[PDB]
This record gives C-alpha cells, structure tokens and sequence, in this order.
C-alpha cells in the first residue's frame, strides 16, 4: 500500500524535525484517501485540519549542504519546501482547506495575516479553548507555541532596547495551553537567540534583557 507508506513517513518526518515533509508525506497521503472510496467525510475534516494544523505550527524557516535531497526526491519535490509556501498550497487546495475546522482559519488569520503582538492572549484565549477539544491538537501544541513566541519575541527585537524580564516573558507567556513557565520563556528566547532570529543579552544581574542590533 502507498497509504500504509506514506503514513509511515508521515511520522518519521515528525520525529526527525523535518515537518514540512511532515506535512508534505501527509498531502500525499490525503490524495490518496482522497481517491480511495472509503472515505468518510470526517476523516477528510480531521485529517485536513490536522495537515493545516501541521502547516501553522511549522517553524519559521531557518536560512541554511542539503541532506534533505533523497527526500525530496522520494517525495517528488523538485526544491526545498518553504513554510509560506506550503502553507498557500493548502489555503488554495479546496479539497483540503474546504475540510479543515474553522478555528484553524481564525488561528492563521491571527498569527499570519494579523499579528500583533499587543493583541495575541486577548484573541488566542477561548480559541485555543475550543481547539484544545480537538484530538489533532495535542501533538502540535508544542511546535505551535514555539512559532507563536518566536513571532513574539522577533516583534519584541524591534520594539525594545532594554526591557524588563517581567515585562518581556509577560508579554511572551501565551495562554491557555501554550503557556510556559518564565524558566521556558527564557530558554526559548535563547534558543531564538542561537537561531540568529534575534540577538540579546539576559541573565543582567538587573532581572533585564537586552535587544541588540
């Protein structure tokens, strides 16, 4: 079977951190079920809210030789996939994105199309709510709060010099189930830090942190 295959290299792709051919083995594997008669409808709704889902919580794409190659052969891409990219390839698929939960939508339109950083608790709140009833959820809550962050602490690079730790993990402590202790906060941002996302200054003596350049 070329689903069973596919299926397999879904979660492969989900254990080595390569989630773009994560989602990209998951599209592949959707046609297929797509063509299949077996289909049940709701298998189409979880199965595209859970690509879509897949495709929001991917991480920003780092800019890097390529050991991807053989996989993108094996996958019948012809370059390296990009997160913006795969994302518009689902919005304007219809025979995913006319399946995928409408919280999903609302969530890409607040963290891709409106983000602001001021705003983010206030709308994630009793969303994240409703998705954390979702069984496609709970495995991408952790990739999903680190993209979110990630958002928040780049937009926070260029709204601070020196602020307060208070006011920083604050500002970076998403709600519901995205949220973090200050202990995450803070390596998450020196995680964002190694990524050259952001370049800073930290454990001041001063509880402060430092945005540079």
């Amino acid at each position: 079977t070329l689903a069973n295959y596919y299926e397999n290299l879904v979660k492969v792709f989900f254990v080595s951190g390569d989630p773009l051919l994560h989602t990209t083995a998951w599209k592949k594997f959707y046609k297929l079920y797509s063509t299949n008669p077996r289909a049940t409808e709701e298998e189409f709704k979880t199965y595209s809210s859970t690509i879509f889902l897949s495709a929001i919580s991917t991480q920003l794409d780092e800019i890097p030789y390529d050991p991807h190659l053989r996989m993108y052969r094996l996958l019948n891409l012809d370059a390296k996939p990009t997160r913006k990219e795969m994302l518009q390839s689902i919005i304007e698929d219809e025979s995913i994105y006319g399946k995928v939960d409408e919280e999903l939508k609302e969530l890409y339109d607040i963290i891709e199309v409106n983000f602001d950083v001021d705003t983010v608790k206030q709308q994630l709140e009793n969303l994240l709510v409703k998705l954390s009833s979702k069984t496609y959820f709970s495995q991408y809550i952790a990739p999903l709060r680190d993209v979110i962050m990630r958002r928040v602490f780049v937009a926070a690079s260029q709204k601070f010099t020196t602020v307060s730790q208070s006011e920083l993990y604050k500002l970076a402590t998403l709600p519901a189930p995205l949220d973090l202790s200050a202990w995450d906060i803070e390596k998450s941002l020196l995680q964002a830090a190694v990524e050259d996302y952001v370049s800073i200054t930290i454990d001041h003596e001063s509880a402060k942190v430092t945005f540079a350049k």
